């Protein structure tokens, strides 16, 4: 159904990562270790357009779906553009559980 992704709690503090996909970690060059635990920002950088972050932050303050693109950067510093799409993840009492956070590299690297 989906290959990137990663699930964060945002009942932990900080929204941490607590699941990763195994394509994630090859996108990204990092290691499960080195991701759970984590909020997903470490992937931004200097480049990273802040509209966009503000997006992302009021689209989880307000639980709604969004589909945005912004840059992103490799474990190693490689610049890519992440085509993000984000869903909140309820219960069936319709209180929130989940983030799930879906990435693919919109840059070509021919
Ligand atoms: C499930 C999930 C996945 C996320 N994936 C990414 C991502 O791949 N790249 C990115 O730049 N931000 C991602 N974020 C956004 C950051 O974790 C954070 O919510 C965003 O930077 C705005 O919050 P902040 O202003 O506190 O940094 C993701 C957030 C969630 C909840």
């Amino acid at each position: 159904i989906e290959k990137n992704f990663v699930i964060s709690d945002p009942r932990l503090p900080d929204n941490p990562i607590i699941f990763a996909s195994d394509s994630f970690l090859e996108l990204t060059e990092y290691s499960r270790e080195e991701i759970l635990g984590r909020n997903c920002r470490f992937l931004q950088g200097p480049e990273t357009d802040q509209a966009t972050v503000q997006k992302i932050r009021d689209a989880i303050r307000d639980q709604r779906e969004i589909t945005v693109q912004l840059i992103n950067y490799t474990k190693s510093g490689k610049k890519f553009w992440n085509l993000f799409h984000l869903q909140p993840m309820r219960d069936q009492k319709g209180e929130l559980q989940y983030f799930i956070g879906v990435q693919l590299d919109g840059s070509d690297h021919v």
